[PDB]
């Protein structure tokens, strides 16, 4: 994990993410999307959960991306929680929570669930 | 937001975070849970999305934990996606993925879903 | 279960839900919202999980409801699961996914997901 | 839909579900699992929302499997929501819940997440 995680990923969508993986479980890095009310690159936080593992399981971890920048403000917020695989064909599965601020009318539709797959190619 | 997201929030399960939200949409602090395989307080990292808002709509925001420390090391980590609405009960309305480590075949069986709502008392 | 689940069950936002818990599974009845594209009765189906059980845990279970009927089609189908807990103060809680059709362009955001609690009173 | 839905689907893990899209809405049929605590043929029911579309979108549905059949009885269900996109390479994708009776100290914990792809091949 955390050199391996160290890195550009890219999705099935067109998104690509760059992450620098701390000694001490910090994410940090940037995102630029390909779809949504998104626009250029946004800054993403998140933590991983480093573990000595002896079976071949993957690193839990999860990032979150406000999206406002310079060019755009969508009054949303995703968070992608999932895990690393590395070798190979090193990838990032995951499943993400996409809100919006909405009124409290409703608040019961704000959220979007999604999956997404990250790889290094 | 920002100002009003700052401060000791509390759940319905007996879980605390306490949080700084940074003026550039950053959200720092730490979360003591009251279950799982959690014990003590673990670093938090995450987002928030300001907007001038005219129409009373929450603030969406979302934050992760890696469910590691000096004293537990779950292999997991938990993201947290929603809004502050802020107020006399102002509050952070949240669903939250929880995803283990797992080996490719109990991939499928990951990741947990769940909601939270914390309020300031 | 079964004989328990049989009734009339209310939820937080206004809705109300019928149902017939059948000896083999099945469940049976009416929702009729209070929010949504929604606008009267629509049918539901759905099946429960019967088991001895000796340590008071809820019974498992599931309903789909699709948005169409003789006075609206809203191009949606939403799933509730969730578990029934019996007694005084006896409740279905549940966390549900609402999909719209969508063209393939906007399949990402097909999806809601929530949560509802619904109760005999 | 309806016609195009009718038949039998497999998706990525190896499980099969044959259905029969009534006229009216109805889904009925049969889910054989590949993974979890299933173990052979379990009765499937669901929903479908069918709509005359003008511009490609997919057909929303849902079903639920309680996993209880003559020789598993696992005490949980899974509802899954998505929708039917027809044609050449007909799919309906999917994101399910899946939620086993627990108690009430461990509900938080009951309800994993997914999603699956079905395709009739």
């Amino acid at each position: 994990a955390e050199a391996g995680i160290t890195g550009t990923w890219y999705n099935q969508l067109g998104s690509t993410f760059i992450v620098t993986a701390g000694a001490d479980g910090a994410l940090t890095g940037t995102y630029e999307s390909a779809v949504g009310n998104a626009e250029s690159r946004y800054v993403l936080t998140g933590r991983y959960d480093s573990a000595p593992a002896t079976d071949g399981s993957g690193t839990a971890l999860g990032w979150t991306v406000a999206w406002k920048n310079n060019y755009r403000n969508a009054h949303s917020a995703t968070t992608w929680s999932g895990q690393y695989v590395g070798g190979a064909e090193a990838r990032i599965n995951t499943q993400w929570l996409l809100t919006s601020g909405t009124t409290e009318a409703n608040a019961w539709k704000s959220t979007l669930v999604g999956h997404d797959t990250f790889t290094k190619v």
